[PDB]
């Protein structure tokens, strides 16, 4: 069975994670005004969904009594991965489309005529498409996010120690919750942390997806771009 201090802190999570520039209309493909749209679109949704992911990181206890350049350095690493997460989520099977909110639902193709390569298009519905198979519940996704947000290994983390240690009990309850619910399936939280890994991976591509626009002149805007450019 779960603990108490397990029951209360995937319910506190769980109850955390409770709580733009059109799309240019039928511009042709090719237009260098429309891609240009199509990216500072997509780009207004990138921004409100960092401040989603630092809305909750505030509520998950241990975070905000961190110092305040590992709560930037937690946030900066996971706020891509737990994009990607989130967009794995909500993904549409049948109509094979990240969805956003309702009517804001994106294909492979929307994202190509954004100016973004399939080298980066492809692995993110992969991943989503992927993600189906393990049938996350919500308790199981915001484990997720609050053991992706812990991670000690991050660029530029000063106390990792601390940051392990708050890390830990999220992982343990995991374990013990996917044991619990799906006591025939061994291979459930390996699977979860496999995906894990992926994210990593996907967050790589991301970048340098980032780059790659960057180099056809087109720059995210400040908040992105803190989070996101290279710089030497
Ligand atoms: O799901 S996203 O976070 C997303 C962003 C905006 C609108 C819908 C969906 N996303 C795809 C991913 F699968 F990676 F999560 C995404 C995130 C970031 C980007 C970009 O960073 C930017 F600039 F658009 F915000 C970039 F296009 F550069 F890659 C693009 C898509």
């Amino acid at each position: 069975q779960l603990t108490a201090a397990q029951e209360l802190m995937i319910q506190q999570l769980v109850a955390a994670q409770l709580q733009v520039t059109p799309w240019p209309l039928g511009a042709d493909p090719q237009s260098r005004d429309a891609r240009q749209q199509r990216f500072a679109h997509f780009t207004e949704l990138a921004i409100i969904s960092v401040q989603e992911i630092v809305d909750f990181a505030k509520q998950v206890p241990g975070f905000l009594q961190l110092g305040r350049e590992d709560q930037i350095a937690l946030l900066k690493a996971s706020t891509i991965e737990i994009m990607l997460l989130e967009t794995a989520r909500r993904y549409n099977h049948e109509t094979e489309c990240i969805t956003f909110l309702k009517d804001f639902t994106y294909s492979k193709d929307d994202f190509h005529r954004a100016g973004l390569q399939v080298e980066f298009i492809n692995p993110i519905f992969e991943f989503s498409r992927a993600m189906r198979r393990l049938g996350l519940d919500d308790a199981e996704y915001a484990l997720l996010i609050a053991i992706n947000i812990f991670s000690a290994d991050r660029p530029n983390v000063q106390e990792p120690g601390r940051v392990e240690a708050l890390q830990q009990p999220y992982v343990e309850a995991l374990l013990s919750y996917t044991r619990i619910k799906r006591p025939q399936d061994q291979l459930r939280f390996p699977r979860m942390l496999m995906k894990l890994v992926s994210l990593r991976t996907l967050s790589s591509v991301h970048s340098e997806q980032v780059f790659a626009l960057r180099l056809q002149d087109k720059k995210l805007p400040p908040l992105l771009s803190e989070i996101w450019d290279v710089h030497e």
